[PDB]
RNA sequence: CGGAACUGAGGCCAUGAUUAAGAGGGACGGCCGGGGGCAUUCGUAUUGCGCCGCUAGAGGUGAAAUUCUUGGACCGGCGCA
């Protein structure tokens, strides 16, 4: 039971937390209040050499 | 009689001081300014530390490595110095 709310137009809310820059790039969803974390995910976990 | 030192009272002179620098000094009035010294309050950032959460990479490069990494890094969160 994830957010038992259940109305169908009930829209949960997540914050994001983008962190772009050089050599890297992250995305870490969190709650509103950014205390409590959902599947950070980043851009080297995925390709296989260090320059892309 | 001359010229010496000294002391007293008087009338006379149109009776005596050049102006105030587009030279300067000082005074006075209202302002002006990241001018100078002393004490005072504020700010985000950085670095470290404590506690919480989820998870394998994070840095840095033209490209790499040295280096940090499940004894929990980097990210997010609240505090403190």
């Amino acid at each position: 039971s994830l957010g038992p709310q259940v109305a169908e137009g009930e829209n949960v809310f997540g914050v994001c937390h983008i962190f772009a820059s050089f050599n890297d790039t992250f995305v870490h969803v969190t709650d509103l209040s950014g205390k409590e974390t959902i599947c950070r995910v980043t851009g080297g976990m995925k390709v296989k050499a260090d320059r892309d």
